[PDB]
């Protein structure tokens, strides 16, 4: 009874749960065991904490070449896309007033609490910072990110030559009366539904999977379109703790089989299975590639 261990992004929980079941049906001798976590945390388990996985599936393919290669990974495959949206429920404050035009203005109200995951552990979290900074450029309003996050946290930004570098400290400290933060984006669903906070920055796929209402954000800032990569790259984020800088770019998921994977043959079969079954991603809200 071979155990195929998978460390995957929290946003992949729904589709990968399906892949697990489908794969096991075709390979009855394999027991797929998934461990969901923010993608940066997934990578950390492997390159720093000595944990063995057969598959590492990240919400941002970037983490593989930037953190795993070549010691823990030799290659990777890009297999899915996504975009950031602003999710909410009927319990959220001003939910019948907010729209695609005034969203960032509503979020600036003192009584509105916003949620996002920790940039140190999850791409959805660092992407949220990128999205808000990109919003200043698109709307030509230099106060958005400063008013929503900088004045409510210890995150800082350096501007030079028209580009931006967001500096995320190892120990993130936020004003909890304004910002609701947890390790990975999927950790924020339960609190949102319970009305712990009002608006949640999260992937469109996850919002649709959990039947959440959401406001669509501009293609110029939501990281979902390759045609806007030149605009996205004007912003980058540095995870100070690891001295790694990641450019804002179109959301593309990446997968690899670690160099120390216990069952490489079966791991590769799984990777191919996923690529051969894009409908699982599409039918669950994610644009396959």
């Amino acid at each position: 009874k071979i155990v195929l261990k998978i460390f995957h992004a929290g946003s992949l929980s729904v589709p990968f749960e399906e892949y697990e079941k489908m794969f096991e049906k075709e390979h009855p001798n394999v027991d797929v065991e998934r461990e969901p976590a923010g993608s940066v945390a997934c990578v950390r388990k492997i390159i720093d904490l000595g944990k063995k996985a057969d598959i590492l599936a990240s919400a941002d393919y970037s983490l593989i070449p930037q953190m795993m290669m070549p010691k823990y990974a030799d290659w990777y495959v890009m297999f899915a896309r996504n975009e950031i949206v602003l999710a909410y429920t009927d319990k959220s404050k001003y939910k019948d007033e907010i729209n695609s035009t005034n969203w960032y203005k509503i979020l600036q109200r003192p009584d509105v609490k916003i949620g996002f995951s920790n940039p140190n552990d999850d791409p959805c979290g660092y992407r949220t910072q990128m999205v808000l900074q990109l919003a200043e450029l698109y709307y030509k309003d230099p106060t958005i990110y400063d008013n929503l996050v900088l004045k409510h946290s210890n995150i800082k930004v350096e501007e030079n030559n028209g580009t931006y570098l967001i500096l995320v400290p190892k120990e993130l400290d936020v004003d909890t009366n304004k910002l609701f933060v947890r390790s990975k984006e999927t950790d924020l669903l339960a609190p949102l539904e319970a009305g712990a906070f009002d608006y949640l920055f999260i992937y469109k796929s996850v919002a649709n999977q959990h039947h959440l209402k959401y406001i669509e954000l501009p293609k110029e800032i939501n990281l979902g379109y390759y045609e806007y990569a030149d605009t996205y790259k004007k912003v980058a984020l540095k995870i100070i703790a690891k001295n790694k800088t990641i450019n804002a770019k179109p959301i593309v998921y990446g997968m690899t089989v670690p160099t120390n994977a216990p069952h490489k043959k079966e791991a590769i079969e799984f990777v191919k299975f996923v690529l051969g079954h894009p409908e699982v991603l599409e039918n669950n809200g994610q644009p396959a590639i």
